[PDB]
């Protein structure tokens, strides 16, 4: 599709069965969700936002479902107040930018 | 044009006659520019990302030009290590996220 900037570019996506909100940010190298106990060993990951840094469970080969597109790719867990999807998973996807 | 995430989208931007670069962020929802003076005036303003809450200087009116298009907007001076071009920039040159 062709999504606008006018409102947060926000898509559904799927973790582990469960359906939630996420947003497109092209500003974010990784994934950053919320506080959820996925399935697999974690290990820990800091790292630096806005108004500083966080400390995060790095969990590999997770499959995401984005938009009925199954991918696959690393995702963080941590204390984070909206579920954020970076490039690293954008790109499976095949998300441009256009102006 | 069309820009794609596998290296983070990165333009040639044009503040105050000088060439930055800045990141083309759509999970900002304001423009963040590092640490510099802007020929305007400015107000407080406390934005929130991943960490926390940060402090920054509101400047209203500034002439940026992104990419051949000249826009003017209120853009946010703070503590950052790159220049990011939120969603209130982003709309007035018309980007979309297409996939
Ligand atoms: C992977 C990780 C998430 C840690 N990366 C970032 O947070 C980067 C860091 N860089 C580089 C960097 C900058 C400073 C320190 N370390 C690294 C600068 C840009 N942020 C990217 C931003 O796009 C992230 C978003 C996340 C968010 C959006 C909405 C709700 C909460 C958090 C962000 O912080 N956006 C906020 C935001 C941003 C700008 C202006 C206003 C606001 C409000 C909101 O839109």
């Amino acid at each position: 599709p062709q999504i606008t900037l006018w409102q947060r570019p926000v898509v559904t996506i799927k973790i582990g069965g469960q359906l939630m909100e996420a947003l497109i940010d092209t500003g974010a190298d990784d994934t950053v969700l919320e506080e959820m106990d996925l399935p697999g060993r974690w290990k820990p990951k800091i790292i630096g936002g806005i108004g500083g840094f966080v400390k995060v469970r790095q969990y590999d080969q997770i499959p995401i479902e984005i938009c009925g597109h199954k991918v696959i790719g690393t995702v963080l867990v941590g204390p984070t107040p909206t579920n954020i999807i970076g490039r690293n998973l954008l790109t499976q996807i095949g998300c441009t930018l256009n102006f």
